[PDB]
């Protein structure tokens, strides 16, 4: 990972320009972002990933760091993504699940 600002996280697995994609989260995704301090309705993807990461850690969905698995089956995030769990290493898979929950500007 890289952290180009205090509210963004990027990855070499995804093109840099893709992480600058402007998006308008649908209501559930937006709710999760605002629960950890987000104050707007439009974001770059790298900001969405930052806030989703904060949400995951705040809800204690990634306690076992070395296992690299988020367990979200009983959380809003599991409903958002439509999976019971996923790997924090699989960044394209994560981007794909997020894209289903937003409109691209
Ligand atoms: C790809 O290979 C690896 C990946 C990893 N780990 C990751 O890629 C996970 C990552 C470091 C980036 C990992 C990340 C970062 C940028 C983009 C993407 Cl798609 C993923 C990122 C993350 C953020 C949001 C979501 Cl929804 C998610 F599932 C995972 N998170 C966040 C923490 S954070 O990076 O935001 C930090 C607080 C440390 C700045 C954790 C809470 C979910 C990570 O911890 C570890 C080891 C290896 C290896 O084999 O060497």
């Amino acid at each position: 990972m890289s952290v180009p600002t205090d509210g963004a996280v990027t990855t070499s697995q995804i093109p840099a320009s893709e992480q600058e994609t402007l998006v308008r989260p649908k209501p559930l995704l937006l709710k999760l972002l605002k629960s950890v301090g987000a104050q707007k309705d439009t974001y770059t993807m790298k900001e969405v990933l930052f806030y989703l990461g904060q949400y995951i850690m705040t809800k204690r969905l990634y306690d076992e760091k070395q296992q690299h698995i988020v367990y979200c089956s009983n959380d809003l995030l599991g409903d958002l993504f439509g999976v019971p769990s996923f790997s924090v290493k699989e960044h394209r898979k994560i981007y794909t699940m997020i894209y289903r929950n937003l409109v691209v500007v």
